[PDB]
């Protein structure tokens, strides 16, 4: 493992969007409604290896600083960057829905992870990770 694998959660869009975005009938709550495993390992300027989620499971593509634009569980809505060293995270782009560029944190604490996503402005996170 380049850094770890630690795996459950993510931030709640299910909260952000729940609280602010659109909320509705938990439509854009991609925040919480799935198990997932997160791993990150290949080159050293990277953080990327993780195939597990409620239905799909594969997540392996990163750069010293990039993320994707697609919708984590809908049409297409996401940003691309993630720029840090492997120890912390900070990288961001604007979403796909039109453009919300905000995302910056590593998920790490003793062993507990923190994925803080953002979008125009909402940071939010939910994770308790790693065995």
């Amino acid at each position: 493992a380049f850094d770890g694998t630690w795996k459950v959660d993510r931030n709640e869009n299910y909260e952000k969007f729940m609280e602010k975005m659109g909320i509705n009938v938990v439509k854009r709550k991609l925040g919480a409604h799935a198990n997932l495993k997160l791993t990150i390992t290949q080159e050293g300027n990277k953080f990327t290896v993780k195939e597990s989620s409620n239905f799909r499971n594969i997540d392996v593509v990163f750069e010293l600083g990039v993320d994707f634009a697609y919708s984590l569980a809908d049409g297409t809505e996401l940003t691309g960057t993630w720029t840090m060293e492997g120890n912390k995270l900070v990288g961001k782009f604007k979403r796909v829905d039109n453009g919300k560029e905000l995302i910056a944190v590593r998920e790490i604490s003793g062993n507990e992870l923190i994925q803080t996503y953002t979008y125009e402005g909402v940071e939010a996170k939910r994770i308790f990770k790693k065995e």
